[PDB]
């Protein structure tokens, strides 16, 4: 298996990312996908974008604090004002052996839309969008 | 917690937060990503009560966010422990806003509501039986299930 | 004894909430309290609010990372400006045994103050302002 | 730090930190909490620098705040041992402000003061003995309150 | 990334952020020391790797910062080992901005770059050799300085 | 050795200050430098200002979480809209033993420029600016 998508995020899990605890916890890793996802969804979006709908995820293996914690973003589908971007999640080892192995934790697809100043929906501009053209034409294989 | 539609919150309360400037994106909204992250510290209150210690998160059912949510709003999370097997536990989060920020102030709403699935875990990350003798918690929880 | 007041906050106590020894300190207790308690506070006073006073206070027993932190507000007098609300700080335990067991950290009155755009004192509203209602209300008995 | 009343700040400086946008209520200002957990952490570095070791906070006596801090200013806080016990130190905490963000810039004012009782304990929390032999910071401590 | 006058990063990219409001200093304004942390932190990891445990910063060559950054901006550090000795790494760490918060959006752009000096260190902070035997980061790094 | 200059920030080194492997960083003192530095960079400049230099630095001694961070300040020069700082980095040790030493960690020159809302450069005011007199004498002597 290997990545897909464009990096969007390459992060070092920190101690102040863990719960009470001391872990790593799902919870994060949910928070940089959004935030990662959203990179990409503005850029085609041309401005404001917020997330309407996540799907299912599940947490394969985990994270330990001083691991490299990549976010990688795939334009799925661009509608009207809403953008599906599948969001992988991909770790390199440092606490830990075997060190430098990378592997997968996640993937989600997250839904944002691109909103106005008010928070309403608002028509993704299709002329003069390079960005929304090199998405398009990614979709168009995959 | 009871909306306009006459929707009332589910659960216990687990968190009760505002939020804040550090909570927001870079553009100063609040988003997605940082709701999910309540939800799953707050979920995980009430599953390692019933676990009686350490778990972690294998899994987050679809979820979607009806409403915006402004800084300084009251942003709380309620838990219903829905399921517990050998050492899974389901537990639904409802995510409850009071306005704050802006009209109307005062008002309630329900901004999402997923079901996470927690795994009670040992130190070194393998599953463990979650203990069922002598284990008030859990038999609080399973007397909700039994009525909900 | 039980928690008096609505509740205000309900917190973990979280490593970046510690000193540099790790321990919970009194300040951030109190900063909690006055977080907390301002909310009962901008409610019945329908905007702004400083906190011009708080009294004296004892710390009876600690708190560790990981331990949830409930503050409870009980507003006491409104004045023109001012609001005197009563916060209580409960904590329900976590990290060591007993664990789930409740007990009462502190307590202190804080006298918050409606203030303007410009830091200057302003009147509560007292037409139509229902907080203000439930709030003298529950005075009226507590 | 010299006021327009010409009041001094009295104490050794414990901390002098900008007042930041992390720092705010969800609001935006700077509020009476940021400062009560500055003047607890500050004045435990002088409590503790005498009864060497750890210390814990167990009172701190009522305060006023007589005129509010903006964002960027920069926020000092001044230290006096006023007592030590077997196991407890009393300290007055000083809060001055040098103007940053607001004219007139460059003023310096008190907003606040407050004396915290500290203790010394061990890793258990429990009190112990302030060593009293062979203890510089508390013969400092001792000799200016005769004086200060 | 390649700039308007053809500039191209060079070496591995180590760390990419979002600029934050919680990144800025108390005005809201991204500054240099900000900047300066992020490269560090993100040269330290390649030392950390080749250096096979812990490093620690010993010294850092001048930097002019040629352009400013907004709040929303994704910043990019880039590494490339330049020298291995026997217990020094010394990585240069050229910093890129893809820009979001004006106009041009989508435009790249280098804010500034600086070689970094790494000491590894054992647990007491002691210099220690590193492992040159099997040691496949190094051959990478090694190889890369040959040819680049 | 003395330390030289005003002090500009003094602040413990706290967990949250440390990489993911639990130290104190250089980047971190690095930020502490600049954003104390810029503190008297803004007083005699009377406005916004923006770091554009800081020279090569050395860090000698390592700090622990705990101990006290003190950054000193010295105005070496003043141009049209140009001010370099001098900044100092001193520790004073807590977290372990010789408890109360004082010892000079590092230090720099930072080169800072006032600017104007835009981001361009200004004449940093030479009319009533005591400020600026101050550093001026200082430099006259150093
Ligand atoms: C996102 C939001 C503006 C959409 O509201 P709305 O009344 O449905 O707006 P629209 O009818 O114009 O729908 C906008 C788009 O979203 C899509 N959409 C709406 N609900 C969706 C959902 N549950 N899943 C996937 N897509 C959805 C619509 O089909 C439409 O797509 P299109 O323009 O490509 O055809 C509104 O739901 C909202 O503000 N939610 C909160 C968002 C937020 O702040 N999230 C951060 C975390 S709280
Ligand atoms: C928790 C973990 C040890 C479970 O792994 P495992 O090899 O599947 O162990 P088990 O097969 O015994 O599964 C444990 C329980 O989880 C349930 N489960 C496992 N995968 C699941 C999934 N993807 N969805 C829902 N439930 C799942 C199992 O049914 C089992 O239930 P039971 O004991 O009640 O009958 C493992 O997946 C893990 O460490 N993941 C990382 C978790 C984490 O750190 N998350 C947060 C950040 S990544
Ligand atoms: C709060 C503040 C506006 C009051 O200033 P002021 O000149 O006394 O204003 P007023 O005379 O209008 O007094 C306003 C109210 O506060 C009350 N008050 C003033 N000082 C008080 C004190 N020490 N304790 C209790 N109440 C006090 C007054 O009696 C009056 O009450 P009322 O309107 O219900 O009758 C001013 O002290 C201030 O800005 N302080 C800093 C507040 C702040 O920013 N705190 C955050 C931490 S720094
Ligand atoms: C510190 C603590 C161990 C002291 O408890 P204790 O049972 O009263 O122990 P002692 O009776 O020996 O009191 C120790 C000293 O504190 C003083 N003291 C105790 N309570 C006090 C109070 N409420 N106000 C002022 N001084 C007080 C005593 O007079 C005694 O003084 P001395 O040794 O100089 O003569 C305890 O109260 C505690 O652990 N509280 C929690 C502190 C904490 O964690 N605070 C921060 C967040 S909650
Ligand atoms: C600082 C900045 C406005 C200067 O741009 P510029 O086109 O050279 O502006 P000027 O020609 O007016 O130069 C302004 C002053 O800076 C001085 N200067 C410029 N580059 C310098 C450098 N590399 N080292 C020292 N001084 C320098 C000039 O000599 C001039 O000094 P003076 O007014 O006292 O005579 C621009 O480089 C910039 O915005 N850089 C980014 C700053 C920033 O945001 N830093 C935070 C970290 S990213
Ligand atoms: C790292 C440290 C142990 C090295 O100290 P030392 O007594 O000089 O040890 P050494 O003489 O063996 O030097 C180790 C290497 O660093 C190099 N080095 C030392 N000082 C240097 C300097 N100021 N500039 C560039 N390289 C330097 C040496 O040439 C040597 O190289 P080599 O092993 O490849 O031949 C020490 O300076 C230290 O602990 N400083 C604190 C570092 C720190 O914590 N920084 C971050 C926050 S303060
Ligand atoms: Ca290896
Ligand atoms: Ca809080
Ligand atoms: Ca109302
Ligand atoms: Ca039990
Ligand atoms: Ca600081
Ligand atoms: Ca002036
Ligand atoms: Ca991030
Ligand atoms: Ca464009
Ligand atoms: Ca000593």
């Amino acid at each position: 298996r290997q990545s897909k998508g464009v990096l969007l995020l390459r992060t070092l899990a920190m101690p102040s990312d863990t719960n009470a605890n001391g872990d790593i916890f799902g919870g994060w890793i949910m928070s940089q996908m959004d935030m990662g996802g959203a990179i990409l969804a503005k850029e085609i979006a041309h401005g404001r974008v917020v997330t309407v709908a996540v799907e299912s995820m599940n947490f394969i293996k985990p994270i330990s604090v001083g691991d490299v914690v990549c976010c990688y973003g795939q334009c799925l589908k661009v509608g009207r004002s809403s953008i599906k971007i599948k969001v992988e999640v991909w770790v390199k080892k440092v606490a830990s052996e075997p060190i430098g192995e990378r592997y997968c934790v996640t993937d989600a697809v997250f839904t944002f839309v691109a909103v106005d100043n008010n928070g309403r929906s608002r028509t993704i501009p299709r002329e003069n969008n390079q960005e929304l053209e090199k998405a398009l034409a990614l979709i168009s294989e995959q």
